[PDB]
């Protein structure tokens, strides 16, 4: 009804798939932590009802960003290089 299901795992999937970027960008937008860590939870995917406390953490930040608009997704995917150096 309004609680974390499997659905947050496909989401991730289908998020992947539709935008078509790489894991350390939707890692890194999804859930700022460590490269890897999505895939061993991607692997498992375990449900939240038999996760553990740093699982439902993971897929709780996950949840938020993908409900969050796509607008402000699309400006995050973007700015990517802020630091851009410049050419002498």
């Amino acid at each position: 009804n309004t609680e974390v299901s499997s659905e947050i795992y496909q989401w991730v999937r289908d998020e992947l798939k539709r935008a078509g970027i790489s894991q350390a960008v939707f890692a890194r937008v999804a859930f700022n932590r460590t490269q890897g860590l999505l895939s061993e939870i991607l692997r498992k995917e375990e449900d939240p009802k038999t996760a553990s406390q740093s699982l439902l953490v993971n897929l709780r930040a996950m949840q938020n960003f993908l409900q969050l608009p796509e607008a402000e997704r699309d400006r995050i995917y973007q700015d990517e290089r802020e630091r851009s150096l410049n050419a002498a």
